[PDB]
DNA sequence: ATTAGTT
DNA sequence: TAACTAAT
DNA sequence: ATTAGTT
DNA sequence: TAACTAAT
């Protein structure tokens, strides 16, 4: 009854996340970075219609808001099947170029697994849904990610931007990790007898007894939901001795 | 009166050389080297006629002799002007490939000049004419350099080879150096007060006083001629304080 | 007449 | 992955 | 619609 | 010096 007891912990029934303990993130520019406004590319009506639903709900979620910036980058309609079913994808490459770098705190997977004792044979693997959107963007920096939203077949607005850390931003991964490591510190302390592996949106908890593993998973789920994060209950793995994580298959401590 | 007193020392009036103190050189093959016979390329009558004079005189000098080998490499007619005036040039590249390597004893020019004191401001520069031909080839190894000599416009012989170290052989330079260093050892000993720079065919003697420099040049010339070497009196430099050597201009010790 | 070798 | 230069 | 980047 | 693949 996991999905049951932790309603606010799952994306499926907890609703959009929002890391409240985190202060709006400010994105430092390079000393010589000056705004770049690239005009939106033409888009077949089918494509424009394909991404409309998303945009809409994002606006409704206050994740996208109307604005006016000297910045502006194109929006690209991508698909997976033959070519149907589109997804909005913004090309932030020029913004990334003008943004200030930061030290990659994220530990590569291999060494990340190094810190894993055989003593803990029980696993739980969670992955957060829309990890980035849980982190607020400081108003000052929000202008950097604006893009133009039109609709020749429906008058429609103009330029919109993000209010949360966006997809395609070269530092979202690193910025998110740091954030989560900060927010899961208290947990690590309150459960010295557990091993929490953290790699951005991908989490791994390991314990000695399947009993602990479960008690651990609850404290964790309770905490995640509490702090404002949501994990995909769908693709989740709870209390096992064989679990697939970061592309490695964990079996008794193999891979 | 230099050309005068050392007749046997100059190519111009000493005649072909022959290092007698040297034992016929044997060229060691690689463990897996098996003979290669490449058929001669067609040659315009003009070209064949252009190189005839040389060949002839080489045969007359006993430097080229008739033979019959399983080896055989093409002969190429090369020129310098627009394209007239040809010179026989043999392509020994395949033979070099099948010949055993040896340690490059020749010191590169730069470090070669390193061993040169400022105290010696007087220079003499000689260069040997047909350096390689002064070294005899052991009968056993002579077969390696055979090539086919025809003449559709004059019945003519067939296959001929060298009796002396040939041009285009990847080890002639090194083999020659060693030889000359061996033959000029006694001189170095008998004239501790001189500096002899040796780089294959290119020699440089240096002394303190222009007087020594001259006395030195004589002992040297007498020795060269004696041993069987000939220097091009033509392009020679005797007793100077500024002499061009190995591509460096020596002035008071510059370059 | 071929070739080792180099943006 | 598209010739060219020296050099034998 | 562009692009970093790789025999 | 002759395209192509992922990826935003
Ligand atoms: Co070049
Ligand atoms: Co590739």
């Amino acid at each position: 009854t996991w999905l049951s007891d932790f309603p606010q912990a799952w994306a499926e029934t907890g609703g959009m996340g929002l890391a409240v303990r985190q202060a709006p993130l400010i994105i430092p520019l390079k000393a010589t970075s000056t705004p770049v406004s690239i005009k939106q590319y033409p888009m077949s009506q089918e494509a424009r219609l394909g991404i409309k639903p998303h945009i809409q709900r994002l606006l409704d979620q206050g994740i996208l808001v109307p604005c006016q910036s000297p910045w502006n980058t194109p929006l690209l309609p991508v698909k997976k099947p033959g070519t149907n079913d589109y997804r909005p994808v913004q090309d932030l490459r020029e913004v990334n170029k003008r943004v200030e770098d930061i030290h990659p705190t994220v530990p590569n997977p291999y060494n990340l697994l190094s810190g894993l004792p055989p003593s803990h044979q029980w696993y739980t693997v969670l992955d957060l849904k829309d990890a980035f959107f849980c982190l607020r963007l400081h108003p000052t920096s929000q202008p950097l990610f604006a893009f133009e939203w039109r609709d020749p077949e429906m008058g429609i607005s103009g330029q919109l931007t993000w209010t949360r850390l966006p997809q395609g931003f070269k530092n979202s991964p690193t910025l998110f990790d740091e954030a989560l490591h900060r927010d899961l510190a208290d947990f690590r302390i309150q459960h010295p007898d557990l091993i929490l592996l953290q790699y951005v949106d991908d989490l791994l908890l390991a314990a000695t007894s399947e009993l602990d593993c479960q008690q651990g998973t609850r404290a964790l789920l309770q905490t995640l939901g509490n702090l404002g994060y949501r994990a995909s209950a769908k693709k989740a793995q709870i209390c096992q001795k064989q679990v697939k994580y970061l592309g490695y298959l964990l079996k008794e401590g193999q891979r």
